[PDB]
This record gives C-alpha cells, sequence and structure tokens, in this order.
C-alpha cells in the first residue's frame, strides 16, 4: 500500500487494484495526463502497473529537473522499450560513444554532406516514374502516405546508403517498416494481442534481412555515421544476429519522425491558403515557412520525455513549492501538453496559425499568466539533451516541401477537407500520426 509522504505530489492510483491507470494511460497519453493536470494541477503521480509515475507539466522546470543526470536515468527504460519493441540485446553496449558521434554526424561539415546526398536521392525518388505518373496526367494518394514514403526512402538511401535496394525493393522496405511502425506502440505498452504479436514478429524478421545485405561483399565504410556504429557493436563482441537487429531500431531512430512531420506541414498548408499563399510568395534564410514548421511541430510533436528516478529529489516548481520524487518511481516530462498545447501560453492551442511565432521577425516573447515561457515549444527535447537528428530532419522536411511545391500541383480531393485527427496511440512517440489520411491528387506541375 503506497501512501503520500510529507511533500510529494497528489496521488492517483485509479480503481483498479496494482494496474492502476496503465490501459487509460496507453490508449491516449494526451487525453489522460490533459485529465489529471485539470484534476491535480502541474505536477502529480499516477499509479500504472506496479509503478508511480510523476509527471512535471510546468514548462520552466523541464530544464534545471531533466539535467540532473545522477538522479534521473534514461538508460534502463531504453532497455526495456529496446527488448520490448525491437527483440534485441546489447551486452556490454556503452551507449555514450556513440551518443557523442550522433551528435557529431549530424551536425557541421558532415551534415552538409548528409544533406546535399538527401537533396539528391530526393530527386532520384521524386521523378515522374517514381511518383506514379506513368498512366495518367494525376495520381490519388494519401498525403501521410506520400509524404513517410518520400523521407523514409531519403533518410534510408542517404543515412544507410543502401543504393543495393533498387525501387521495387525499397517500396517493400517502406512498407514492411509501416507495419512495423503501426504496432510500435501497442508493442512498447506489452498490449498486442495475438494476431499483432505475429504481424510484429513477421515485419521484424523481413527487415532484419533486407536491411544487412548479407549476400554482398560491400566494404563497411567505418568512418560514416552507420559504419562507426556497426563497427563499436562489434568491437564490443555483439554477434551478427544483434548487428542485424540494431539495423532495424536505427531504422525507427532515423525515419520514423521526418515523413510524418512533413505530412503535417503540407496537410496545415493545403488547409490553411493564407499560409499556403505566404510560403509560396517566399519560396522566390526562409522566416515565413520558419514559423510554419515550428507552428507544426509546436502542434505534433509529442514525445513523452521519460526517466527512472535513482534517487530521492527535491524540486520546485515556477510557485516556489517544493515536491520530492522517490528512488523507483518514473519521471516523465510533456511538453506537448505544456507549453506546446498550453491555453495560458498559445491562445486557440489547437488551431494551426502560420504567423504565431512572427512578429509584425522571430517572436520571442511568451507568458503564462504574467510569467516569462523561455521555450514556447519544445519539439527537440531539453536545452541540455536536444535531438540531434533535428538539423537534418528540418534539412529533410524543407526539401521535400520546397519540392513538392515547386514541381507539382497538389490538390485536396475533396475542396472542403481538414487535416484528419490523430491516432491517439500515438502521444509519446515523437511526431504525431493522423487517424486516416488526407486524400491528394497530383501531377507534374
Ligand atoms: C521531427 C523530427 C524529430 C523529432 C520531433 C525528434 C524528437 C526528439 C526528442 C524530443 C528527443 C529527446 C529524447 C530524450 O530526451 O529522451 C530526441 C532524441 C534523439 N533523436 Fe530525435 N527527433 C526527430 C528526428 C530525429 C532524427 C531524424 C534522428 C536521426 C538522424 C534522430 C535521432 C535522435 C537520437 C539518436 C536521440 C537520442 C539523444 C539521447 O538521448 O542520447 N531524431 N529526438
Ligand atoms: C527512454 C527512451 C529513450 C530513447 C532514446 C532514443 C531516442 C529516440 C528519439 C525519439 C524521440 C523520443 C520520443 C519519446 C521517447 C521517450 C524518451 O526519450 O524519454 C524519436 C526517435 C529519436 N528521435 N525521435
Ligand atoms: C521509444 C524508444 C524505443 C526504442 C528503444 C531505444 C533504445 C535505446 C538504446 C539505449 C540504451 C539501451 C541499452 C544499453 C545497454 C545494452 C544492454 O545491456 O542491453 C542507448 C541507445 C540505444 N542503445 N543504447
Ligand atoms: C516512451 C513514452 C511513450 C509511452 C506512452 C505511455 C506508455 C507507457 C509508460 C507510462 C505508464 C503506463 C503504463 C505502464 C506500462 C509500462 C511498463 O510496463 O513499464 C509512463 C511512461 C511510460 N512509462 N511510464
Amino acid at each position: 500500500r503506497r501512501t503520500r509522504r510529507r511533500n510529494e505530489p497528489p496521488l492517483d492510483k485509479g480503481m483498479i487494484p496494482w494496474l492502476g491507470h496503465a490501459l487509460e494511460f496507453g490508449k491516449d497519453a494526451a487525453k489522460f495526463l490533459t485529465r489529471m493536470k485539470e484534476k491535480h494541477g502541474d505536477i502529480f503521480t499516477v499509479r500504472a502497473a506496479g509503478l508511480y509515475i510523476t509527471v512535471l507539466l510546468d514548462s520552466n522546470c523541464y530544464d534545471a529537473v531533466l539535467s540532473d543526470v545522477a538522479s534521473l536515468d534514461q538508460t534502463s527504460y531504453a532497455q526495456v522499450l529496446m527488448k520490448r519493441i525491437f527483440n534485441m540485446i546489447l551486452p556490454s553496449h556503452n551507449p555514450e560513444s556513440e551518443k557523442k558521434r550522433a551528435e557529431m554526424h549530424f551536425q557541421g561539415a558532415s551534415l552538409t554532406q548528409l544533406s546535399n546526398s538527401m537533396q539528391n536521392n530526393l530527386r532520384l525518388l521524386m521523378t515522374p516514374s517514381e511518383m506514379g505518373l506513368k498512366t495518367s496526367e494525376w495520381k490519388k494518394d494519401g498525403l501521410f502516405n506520400l509524404c513517410y514514403s518520400l523521407l523514409f526512402k531519403t533518410g534510408y538511401l542517404t543515412v544507410f546508403g543502401a543504393e543495393n535496394n533498387n525501387s521495387a525493393a525499397l517500396t517493400q522496405i517502406y512498407e514492411e517498416f509501416r507495419r512495423f511502425d503501426k504496432l510500435l506502440p501497442k508493442l512498447a505498452r506489452t498490449t498486442v494481442n495475438k494476431e499483432e504479436k505475429q504481424i510484429a514478429s513477421a515485419a521484424r524478421e523481413k527487415l532484419w534481412k533486407w536491411l544487412t545485405p548479407s549476400g554482398l561483399d560491400r566494404k563497411p565504410r567505418e568512418q560514416s555515421w552507420l559504419g562507426s556504429y556497426v563497427k563499436q557493436l562489434q568491437d564490443e563482441g555483439i554477434d551478427a544476429e544483434m548487428q542485424r537487429r540494431a539495423m532495424l531500431l536505427q531504422l525507427w531512430v532515423t525515419q520514423g519522425n521526418a515523413g510524418p512531420a512533413a505530412f503535417w506541414v503540407m496537410g496545415y498548408l493545403l488547409t490553411h491558403p493564407e499560409a499556403l499563399r505566404a510560403v509560396r510568395e517566399e519560396i522566390q534564410n526562409t522566416p515565413v515557412f520558419d514559423s510554419v514548421l515550428w507552428e507544426t511541430l509546436r502542434l505534433t510533436a509529442a514525445a513523452l520525455i521519460t526517466r527512472d528516478v535513482t534517487q530521492d529529489k527535491k524540486i520546485c516548481l515556477s510557485n516556489g513549492q517544493e515536491y520530492h520524487l522517490r528512488r523507483g518511481d518514473r519521471l516523465c516530462v510533456f511538453p506537448f501538453i505544456s507549453p506546446q498545447m498550453d491555453p495560458q501560453i498559445h491562445q486557440q492551442p489547437e488551431m494551426f496559425q502560420f504567423d504565431r511565432f512572427l512578429n509584425a521577425t522571430e517572436k520571442k516573447d511568451f507568458f503564462k499568466n504574467g510569467a516569462r515561457v523561455k521555450y514556447p515549444s519544445v519539439p527537440w527535447g531539453t536545452e541540455d539533451n536536444l535531438c540531434p537528428g533535428r538539423h537534418f530532419a528540418v534539412h529533410a522536411i524543407k526539401e521535400l516541401v520546397f519540392t513538392i511545391l515547386t514541381r507539382f500541383d497538389v490538390e485536396l480531393c475533396d475542396k472542403n477537407a481538414t487535416v484528419p485527427l490523430v491516432d491517439p496511440s500515438r502521444y509519446g512517440f515523437g511526431i504525431l500520426q493522423p487517424a486516416g489520411d488526407l486524400e491528394i491528387r497530383y501531377r507534374i506541375r
């Protein structure tokens, strides 16, 4: 029987013994945590599957709290998730030497080269023939499926240097990946039913084979990002089978957000003609588009930054009140709920307004009840630990949007359509994914 100690957050066990709020937290994390915020405020502790999870939603505390890596561990949870989702183990892996390299390969001159290759690869994949325009003037597709297809294939070819895969082989990989990706949330939660466990297992196995071209004598490039990664695993005594499985882990890490983000960007522009105009005008340093991307990320970048509490920690909210986390609990931080979707910070937060971050110049002054908000949106995580793939991802999103808007005419099938609702299963996992899709048609401009 867990009991609240002095200055611990509000405690909400739910009614189901042991299990607590696990189901509901899992089904839709935004709805459930919003519910709890309303009930309890900016900090509260929830029971889920025998564990107690403290959630911090006071955005000005995020950095200072998360900077404390002595009290807050990413690694052990990442292990469990790695096992549950990717059917993977990496005994004796040092995550530190590979965190450093991920940061170096995706910035500076290293990023310039990858971005160049990304551009070249996107051009190869946006040929009339690649766009399915060999049979008619117009081609019907879902905007989401199209945006993911194009960025997945570009990211893949660029980051893995997998030109060994032909046009139809890339389509097969993407489609298999999608079956895996679709199931990744349930898989992360251990909520997979019989059929879904089999589909997941089947997709993983095809991908493990396809992503490592075993039969080919392709000398590894050990100075590349992916090559140095495999070499490290090999030097750590990690067997060939696990190397093969790490490829699917690295595929998700690098390809599972950008295409989806580009979908939302395009979705919002196609449904907001004034935003589309201001972007199209600009396409002839891009302050407008910058704002459009940042708005899109406010609405759809929903990582649930999670940590295990390794030691008791005293924590302070903006009002000065003090709370105690206890060793063995989890801590979650959710910038989606606040600041991104906080109505006291961004008025009408459910609405896409392209200029939200433009003055009458970048808008940088934001407030909650007269308090300065340093970070009005937090898609890349916290200032101490910013996503190392962000510059690459933004480049890629720009490149797709630019290209589509310039070389294609793209129309919504239903003239009055809006962007689909969000598939709530996605909250916590990065860029959100549409419930259904946005039906479009396109042609060579
Ligand atoms: C729209 C695109 C993306 C978004 C919104 C996003 C979001 C995030 C967030 C919020 C974190 C912080 C995780 C944490 O603190 O626990 C993170 C970390 C990370 N991201 Fe991304 N990401 C994106 C794209 C990418 C891409 C394209 C790559 C690879 C090229 C990538 C690689 C990584 C890696 C390796 C980390 C781990 C940092 C660490 O904890 O050591 N991400 N991402
Ligand atoms: C505890 C899980 C840590 C996972 C560390 C690997 C980072 C993965 C990033 C992901 C962002 C994280 C989303 C929520 C993961 C939970 C967390 O990092 O606390 C996706 C893929 C890549 N960029 N975007
Ligand atoms: C939502 C995220 C789910 C994907 C799982 C993320 C996996 C994260 C691993 C992290 C730590 C996991 C295991 C390290 C210990 C290896 C072991 O003993 O199995 C970092 C980055 C990657 N490898 N090291
Ligand atoms: C990685 C963040 C996205 C996950 C979406 C929410 C799902 C599961 C967990 C939440 C609790 C909900 C169910 C507990 C089952 C997870 C487990 O067995 O570890 C919070 C955040 C994560 N760990 N604690």
